[PDB]
């Protein structure tokens, strides 16, 4: 009957709260430190600027003068940056939920340590996720492609540069934002299956 | 020789690259036929008029509340958001069924013209076609609610109504012209693109057995 230890539950409780506050960016910071959705915004704008950078580059191409191939260029020239930002937005996130592990879960090294491993585990698999909707999101944009002519092409670069600037970042939060912060939540409830374990977190 | 039955082989070459044809839009018609491509681009023109239909509506339902606020002061907007984004959900995939069925009768008159004489052939053809239809339209389906999923979870001290009204301006703005070619791109990608090349390497796949060819 000493296992009165499900009262690790109120533990996980507030710790799974902390969670959810930085998923929907309403976490609570000092005056010398910075908010986890800036350090995420950061990331994201440096993309729109690197978008920009490319767009003006195919502009000042075609400007100067089959079709496909230069959009097929434009894209593989942003698969980099892209998967880059999304690595940067990852490790920022996955530092942040740890930080609240190690508040919640400073004082007992079993249940950090497994918390944490918990925190690895998930990451991995979202990343997983966001990589994929971000490789088939630049997959559509080329497969899907087919007298001063030359603007159309401008506005659809431009368009499309405009779309990719908010489409990448979404499937990054949906993913490393929402998706892991829930999968996360569930997988810390879960973890209180096998009783045997009890005593030793 | 009396296996000159691998003429199959060139059956096949040219029902697949009459395929290809109408997956890059360079199908071959009457002049009392339109193409697919432009059957298709048809009903995503449909689909952009619903989205800036709905979307000048939500516009004017904000601005209305911000008003409204305003002249007071001298979660509303998310219930209001998440009711424009649902609303979206049944066009777009009633958009998906109408494509799924003009796509699906072009491949079968393609299996007809090529087929028509072998019917165990164009009999299992067109069942190979049904599967990868049915198939590829579960994969579009879910592209889709998942592209409605993330923008409702995307979208989401002190503040001001003059900022919340931009802000949510600048957000109709973009989101509409998103959704525009959003949802199209996954139904081409997966009705067009991936659902041709399925059968085409569905295609191939037959060439292999080959004490079925008597029967075909």
């Amino acid at each position: 009957e000493a296992d009165k230890m499900f009262f690790l539950i109120e533990k996980i409780k507030m710790f799974n709260q902390d969670i959810e506050k930085l998923v929907e960016g309403e976490e609570v910071v000092r005056e010398n430190e910075t908010r986890l959705y800036n350090k995420i915004r950061e990331d994201f704008k440096n993309w729109v600027g690197i978008l920009a950078t490319n767009t003006q580059k195919v502009k000042n191409i075609i400007h100067e003068e089959t079709f496909e191939i230069i959009v097929h260029q434009y894209i593989q020239q942003l698969v980099e940056p892209a998967l880059s930002m999304l690595q940067k937005a990852m490790e920022i996130i996955q530092q942040a939920f740890i930080n609240v592990a190690k508040k919640h879960f400073g004082e007992f090294f079993n249940l950090n340590q497994t918390v944490q491993s918990t925190i690895e585990d998930i990451k991995v698999k979202h990343t997983a996720k966001a990589e994929n909707m971000i490789q088939l999101q630049f997959r559509m944009e080329q497969m899907v492609f087919k007298t001063e002519i030359g603007i159309h092409l401008n506005a659809y670069f431009l368009e499309t540069s405009k779309r990719l600037a908010n489409q990448i970042p979404f499937i990054i939060q949906y993913f490393m934002l929402r998706e892991n912060g829930d999968s996360l939540q569930k997988a810390m409830m879960q973890i209180l299956q096998e009783k045997n374990r009890y005593s030793w977190l």
